[PDB]
């Protein structure tokens, strides 16, 4: 209706919304019982749930009550679509399909806003793994002429019927809870001059677009460190030949995908290396690297434990999926040494991407260093309110946040964000914790950081 | 937006919401501790107050979403004033202001959407209880040209600007939750092919006003059973003395106001009867009947138990404010036999408005015999869903549910409402509880039905 009459409308629902979350939280850590815990987490997901169709709902609002005004900076696309393609890797692989990214070409730098950019692919992709029961998701970006970038989200999913295909981006139109992504992305297109559409065929696939105009800040350096060599890829997932082709054509290889074991030896040249899928094993999870050949693994996460049994067998290594492009490269050029990948470094999780708040850069480093050796990738800020503004831009799975710092409290920072909706998890460091809760706080933690307890909110907040 | 998008946006607050309150619920009816019931009670209330600004916004929503569609009825006026202002006799009486009503003629028996109207009325009256700290609040109706018919809300509160006269009936406007009761009001005056519009005077008061062309049912007849009699009003309060005057003239009655004790005695007919407001009351609630009158005090239900004194005293009765013309008249004819007032009537509780649902309808009988003798005024419906049908369409403060009824089994009944927004208590009648409760039900009782088992669901759900 109005920004103002807007901006006290979300107060008015958030107010009472943040109340029930901080009452939920309390309730929780208090001992409680079978059906009396029963009622406190069942309760803790319906106002969870209704928070996020609240935050939808206003975002949505917010967006055709103003202008929009970016914060541009110099970002990194091939580090974007893998940032985007690992938050949705555990989505993905609990139903069985498999997410991957490429890029064709290296791409420029550019001058973009990062967090709304993502916010687009989040959109795409999400809707993506959501839609799709059978192959797996792939993001692509590539150059066009006129200094514009295109983003795609591929998807094996059931696709969309011709004439529905402009329905969709408007609000709360559906398949038959807000929907509202569409819609969001509708709204960050128009303010970033871009375009939106749909493509692929009923029943074979979707793909989603987007193409922005945009400012480059830099020459796309064209270090391309696999020239001559050759690289085999055995998946019988369509998404993994296509985007691991792709991967090495980037850093300048030649690919012969197959969808066998025996078929990538059959049309390869011998000096190739093999990359073989998992997804190929046998029963007792029996893969033969084949004899003679230099040959690496593709293994999910939770398919970790079997690196061991699989080095025996005469693998000279592993890559996780989805295929980080720099990993990938390290491990062709074992064709004669890189650190384990931190997805699966974790004692428990995989790798939560964590926020920490701390104004000291030596106990930074101490916790850092604890942090990364349970495969978490962080980013730390000084102060309680360049966190606010890192907290909202950011997306992240656990938040580490000093209480006796500088700019704002702690408590006044947690508060802030549960005020501006974001639903992400709090944990607070130090040595009068029941109103820590209720501010809207989750989880308290002894500073100095510790192994042990670490792994315990890493396992509690991030599965 | 949309109509048919609004009635799946509904679903989707109030799905989660509801389901926010069924688990607070449960929580409450198990043993719990300090803290551990402290949170659950506070919880029930951030959850209570957000249905009650979702509940608005779809209302909102809804009635500029579509035409509306009127259920056109015969309705007493004089019973519609009544209602509201006994509604809000509670909140203006503890913060010590009088809500009165009165018409000057007898009105015609009219042929409008009883709820709808009241749904103004109320929105009109809330807003003058809340606003108002000084004296307190008059509905008024009254016949004009056209088969129109003109209500008022007047209050002693603090006035409303001159040129903020138009901007308040809008969306989202406030004064510096929600603020849409005269939104709400707008849109039903529209329907009803009425107008609205407010006047008075900053810092004197505000008469909120509803001009609306209807259909008659009946001639206004024109029974006048105080013809010839004559009263006199002692109030200190403006409100008492201006509609408890026109009350009598509407009865065919002459009426001399004082502010005292005194003065009435000193301009007013020596035959005449003497009506006291307790509000004069001096110290240890003393309050003289005048030597060789007839008099009758006004109480608040709260001062109930200064009848007997007041009666030993030598006053020949009392009426409860805010006034029943009816019981006005009963009491004047004795310048020579009524019941008990059903307000002070209870064991515990003002007059509760209760809905019983039964289909047998002699058990129906003993229910409201017990009901009707701790002051409830009743409403019986014979199924489950014509208790629906008048659950909406009703204001009530209790509903008693049988289960084991046809048309609706009790259980879906509830669900239904708590699905449709409405807020009321519901307790069920019979001899598996724990789903009743998480369905949407508040409270159990044991049928048959008894004296001290209704007491304690009076006291707990009417206060
Ligand atoms: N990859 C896809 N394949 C097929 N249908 C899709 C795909 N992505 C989006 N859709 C359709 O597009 C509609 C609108 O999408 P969107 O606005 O994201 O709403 P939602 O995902 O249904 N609800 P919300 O969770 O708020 O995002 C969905 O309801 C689907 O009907
Ligand atoms: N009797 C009154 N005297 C003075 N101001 C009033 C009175 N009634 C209404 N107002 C003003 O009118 C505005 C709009 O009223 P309304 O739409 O009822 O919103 P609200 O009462 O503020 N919020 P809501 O509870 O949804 O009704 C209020 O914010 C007050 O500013
Ligand atoms: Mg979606
Ligand atoms: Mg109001």
């Amino acid at each position: 209706v109005t920004p103002e009459q807007l901006a006290t409308l979300s107060h008015e629902f958030r107010t009472p919304l943040n109340g029930v979350l901080g009452m939920a939280r309390l309730l929780e850590n208090t001992k409680l019982t079978a059906e009396q815990r029963s009622y406190v987490t069942a309760l803790r997901e319906s106002g969870d749930h209704l928070l996020s169709l609240v935050n939808d709902v206003l975002h949505f609002a917010r967006l055709g009550a103003a202008a929009i005004e970016l914060s541009l900076a110099p970002v990194d696309i091939e580090g974007l679509l893998r940032q985007v393609a690992e938050l949705m890797s555990p989505r993905a692989h609990e139903k069985g399909i498999e997410i991957a990214w490429a890029v064709s070409s290296p791409l420029p730098t550019i001058l973009a806003d990062e967090g709304r950019l993502r916010q687009i692919l989040l959109n795409f992709a999400g809707n993506a793994v959501k839609f799709t029961e059978a192959g797996g998701v792939l993001l692509t970006a590539s150059a066009i002429d006129g200094g514009r970038v295109r983003f795609s989200v591929a998807d094996t999913g059931p696709g969309v019927a011709p004439d529905a295909r402009a329905r969709i981006f408007e609000a709360f139109v559906q398949t038959d809870g807000a929907g509202l992504g569409l819609a969001i992305v509708s709204r960050l297109s128009a303010a970033m001059g871009g375009a939106v559409g749909v493509g692929g065929e009923l029943g074979q696939g979707a793909e989603f677009w987007f193409e922005a105009p945009f400012a480059t800040a830099a020459a796309p350096l064209r270090a391309a460190p696999l020239e001559g060599r050759n690289v085999a890829i055995a998946s019988p997932n369509a998404i993994v030949r296509a985007a691991t082709a792709r991967q090495i054509e980037a850093a300048g290889g030649r690919a012969y995908a197959a969808v066998d074991i025996a078929s990538a030896l059959a049309g390869a040249p011998a000096d190739a290396v093999l990359l073989i899928d998992a997804a190929l094993s046998g029963p007792r999870g029996a893969l033969k690297p084949p004899a003679g050949r230099r040959s690496v693994v593709l293994l999910t996460p939770e398919q970790r434990d079997r690196i061991d049994r699989l080095k025996a067998a005469g693998f000279s290594g592993y890559l996780i999926k989805p295929l980080r492009a720099a990993s990938l490269v390290a491990q062709v050029l074992q064709a004669v040494e890189p650190a384990h990948d931190d997805r699966i470094a974790g004692a428990v999780a995989s790798g939560a991407r964590v926020l920490l708040a701390e104004d000291n850069p030596i106990n930074a480093l101490l916790a850092r260093t604890l942090l990364e050796r349970e495969g978490c990738i962080v980013d730390r800020v000084a102060d309680g309110e360049q966190a606010i503004a890192a907290a909202s831009a950011g997306v992240y799975d656990l938040i580490l946040m000093d209480l006796r710092m500088p700019g704002l409290t702690g408590i006044e920072a947690a508060r802030a964000l549960r005020a501006k909706g974001v639903a992400t998890p709090i944990a607070a460091l130090t040595a009068d914790r029941r109103t820590c809760l209720a501010a809207g706080m989750d989880d308290f933690l002894v500073k100095p950081l510790t192994q042990e307890a670490l792994r315990d909110a890493l396992k509690r907040w991030t599965t």
